[PDB]
């Protein structure tokens, strides 16, 4: 009587996740490294602090500070289940941290790969973190940046007479470069594993000192009148998206929209239309060049980061040779500074370009998202959404058409999709917010607005493509890349594509050219070219006279 | 419908029994070491072996050696089960013990340690240790002791002119000390944990290189011509203790025994019939003295040792100041040699001598065992336990009655054990194996076998106690320690001795008082006496005429 049910494993071996954990924390390694992060800590002693103690986490005057961790991981395995192992571990690596930072003769070495380590303890199981240790993880890693404050308030340019004659070390620099970007990615690490928590406890995590202390360490990192460290500015962001997409997605959603004044918002939504209007060029992105233009990404700050890998990781060989791996010591290894830098690719420009195109489609998509917040009309969702992103569309349609066409560079698709992305950026803030849109600010971009909407509907003609013979031609001319692209994908990383069955081919035979025609900035997609109509012609403001209308349709023919 | 039955666990969480042989790996600790084992080989590196590697378990030439023991560790964790996991890290750490150990220019400090830590891995689940890895371990640390050949071959007595001027270190000595103690240590381990498998299963690990490599470490550790190391000695006859036990309790009994010799065990049992014949006497325990009478216990060799807890443990501190602790080395840090000794306590003799008893209790227990083996005669079973259990036994009553009644050791109830378990090793080779008692030996001990049974019936007439009022105060001048003991074990440690109804200490008050008799050499148990009574009056031999044997009675009453 019914013989069909799966029948059950006798013997489950439900794996020890403690044990898991534990393994996970001895043989965690950051990329680049020689060592293990607890094999860098059984190479470190802090000799200022002499009796380090908070709870039975004793570490004595010259004795590996790794070994004291390695044997609060081992008692505290015996004792602890995860979701206290876990908080155990995250306030006392915080309190060492804490007072080797504040303090005034100490070497700060061990901090970053403590907050390396304590990352790795965070994301392990994001739904064994209870978020009370998340929300005291997070307050120690804001006042710890604002310990380091001067990391990220290093001055544009310096003296005249600011003589180059110093013995050019780089290895203190190097520590609180590490420091502060690990940071911040732990900051991120926080808000996402905060993010995966069911959606009826945030409020366990918010308070007035949470976005208290992001606002300082947001002003912090996306700076105005100091050197940009672009490494914090992808997470500074991407904390801002966390924020926003879970006020999107809980349910008690005022209680964080009325903890957040309105000062919070225009202090942020500034900077990130200062963002938004840098220039990302390939040939100058690893430049030191002309302040708050151009993102950049210093050279004295390329290393890979805890979550992603952002750079080519040329400062990864000196995070091993940073300590001196067979002797026990408190100060650093000597790292001369004009060493690095020796001229074979510039296809790492190339790649960091898709980053920092990534980067703004990160900040326009929080701008997407905070139209949907605040549907209704603030202090914020206030016109300037108009004015910078139809700056940033028009720019990034000119200099398209005027510099990028046939170029093969990967990033062309890419910076045609942010366009192909702000325009509906635009069009929801034309179609469902325009009780907002002053009159005094849409003829601030009267100019950009039209021209950049004229770039959309002049592809409605349509006399280049029209056939499948030419089109292949001409991605010979603009898109060889994703050719190899597409080849490398069909031949080594897609199931789909082996044994083509002349029908999903001749899906490719019609989505390489209608990317190829988005690239070649004739014939975009018909549903954006839909999008771009109903702003210009429809009738919510007069943008253009009937006469000056049709004098912008005679351009194109009509 | 049968709603008995006990309820199983949904949630069964079967530990990891790999993640608690690593954790008991990890803080695996000597006792009276400051660091644990793992934290010592984290800090010894091997600067001769430019590369060591067996199967990817490397060691660089600079490199801590406990490093990759726990990347091993972790690596094979992730890997292997847990009956595979140990016979990986047995030989991985015996290759490593093998190439440090022969070799001419390189110190050999972790050796102790990784036998040590060898040991840990083998007793761990003993279950889990299947035995060809037993097999290959104990042939191992065989042969690693024929290479240590020269710390049981330091000869009696030294030059008149062996003038002692010279650095007086202990290092090297206190290390390989360390090897070969911990080395027989281990080779009892080995032999504990198979003795603890399956009864069909020993002839996987039983072959003729086995039995000779056990033959000459036998002969090595129970020395003639050279200085005892003691420690070696318990374990070299605790060996063939387990040898003899399981011959007695397996099956197949014959292949064991077919492949051992006559000459095995005729020179085993001539150096336990030396042993047994030495003297135990705490005032010159630990004194250097006249060879081979006293079992004495070196000064220069007092540790613990991996199982059982042997001396006072005054060389534990030097383990631990064997190392620097905040460094990586691999020459020993110094250890001046007559900086120890410095008078407290003469206990620590009496229980180094109730350990010495316990190692002759230990010979003539596997005495009685291999009577029990080769129960038919042998070249083995052959008469001379007729002269040297009843030399012992003589002996060991005539300095009982003349020496140690009221003399408030500890120690004197188990010295005549000694006697009460050895007239068992003379009556059971008198009633079950008087074939092989020949007549020419039988009169080599005539004075001593019919005195030691007149001492046990001469306690027939028994005026001395024959009441309770007079014996506790005989307990008070011989026994008062032992009513030391039973009051703390009353007062603490049992849970029968508390609202005692009057029917258990009545046992006591006649247990004590069978005690104090006992020891006070007159009224033995009435078992005894009738043992002792049918060897002597019984006719299977006569030892006295009818004449002669009366002139003994008239010396009691009779």
């Amino acid at each position: 009587l019914k013989k069909n049910m799966v029948p059950l494993n006798p013997n489950r071996i439900i794996p020890d996740e403690t044990s898991l954990f534990l393994e996970s924390i001895l043989l965690h390694q950051i990329i680049g490294a020689d060592l293990s992060t607890i094999e860098i800590l059984n190479r470190l002693k802090l000799d200022y602090i002499t009796e380090f103690k908070f709870k039975n986490f004793v570490i004595a005057k010259g004795a590996p500070i790794g070994k004291s961790i390695v044997s609060l991981l081992l008692r505290c395995k015996k004792t602890l289940t995860l979701d206290r192992f876990i908080d155990t571990l995250l306030e006392d690596i915080a309190v060492l941290i804490k007072e080797i930072s504040v303090h005034p003769n100490e070497s700060k070495l061990a901090v970053p790969f403590l907050v390396a380590l304590m990352y790795q303890i965070v994301q392990f199981r994001p739904s064994a973190t209870h978020n009370l240790a998340l929300k005291d993880c997070f307050l120690f890693i804001c006042d710890l940046i604002r310990i380091y404050h001067h990391v990220l308030k290093v001055p544009i340019h310096e003296s005249n007479m600011n003589l180059h004659v110093e013995p050019q070390i780089f290895q203190y620099e190097l520590i609180d470069y590490l420091i502060i970007s690990y940071s911040f990615d732990l900051l991120e690490g926080i808000l996402r594993v905060l993010q995966s928590h069911p959606k009826q406890t945030y409020m366990e995590f918010f308070d007035e000192n949470i976005l208290k202390s992001f606002e300082f360490v947001y002003k912090l990192a996306l700076t105005i009148s100091y050197k940009p460290m672009v490494n914090v500015i992808f997470s500074a962001v991407e904390v801002v998206n966390i924020i926003t997409s879970i006020i999107l997605n809980m349910d008690n959603s005022s209680d964080l929209k009325s903890l957040i004044s309105g000062s919070w918002w225009r202090d942020c939504i500034t900077r990130l239309y200062a963002l938004l209007e840098k220039e990302i060029k390939s040939g100058d992105v690893y430049n030191e060049n002309v302040d708050t233009t151009t993102l950049h990404m210093s050279k004295y700050h390329d290393f890979f980061g805890l979550i992603r890998n952002i750079g080519d990781n040329e400062l990864g060989g000196l995070i091993s040779k940073l300590i001196y791996t067979d002797r026990l010591q408190s100060v650093p290894r000597v790292i001369s500074k004009e060493d690095i830098g020796m001229f074979t690719a510039p296809i790492i420009g190339y790649k960091m370009e898709k980053w920092l195109l990534k980067l703004k489609d990160e900040v326009l998509n929080i701008f997407e998202n905070l139209l949907m917040i605040y549907g209704d009309d603030a202090t914020i969702v206030n016109g300037e959404m108009l004015i910078h992103s139809s700056k940033f569309l028009s720019r990034e349609q000119a200099l398209m058409i005027e510099r990028y066409v046939g170029q093969d560079s990967p990033n062309l698709d890419l910076r045609c999709h942010l366009i192909e992305h702000t325009l509906t950026i635009i069009y929801r803030l034309w179609k469902d917010h325009f009780k907002q849109l002053r009159e005094e600010q849409i003829k601030q971009v009267e100019s950009q607005l039209i021209m950049s909407l004229w770039r959309f509907l002049v592809c409605q003609t349509e006399t280049v493509t029209a056939n499948e013979r030419e089109m292949r031609d001409h991605r010979h001319l603009v898109d060889s890349l994703h050719d190899l692209t597409i080849k490398d994908q069909a031949s080594y990383y897609e199931d789909a594509f082996e044994d083509l069955p002349e029908y999903i081919e001749e899906e490719l035979k019609m989505q390489l050219n209608k990317r190829t025609g988005r690239i070649m900035q004739v014939k975009y997609d018909e549903k954006f070219q839909e999008m771009a109509r109903t702003i210009l012609e429809s009738k919510s403001f007069d943008l253009t006279t009937l006469e000056e209308a049709d004098s912008l349709y005679i351009s194109m023919g009509l």
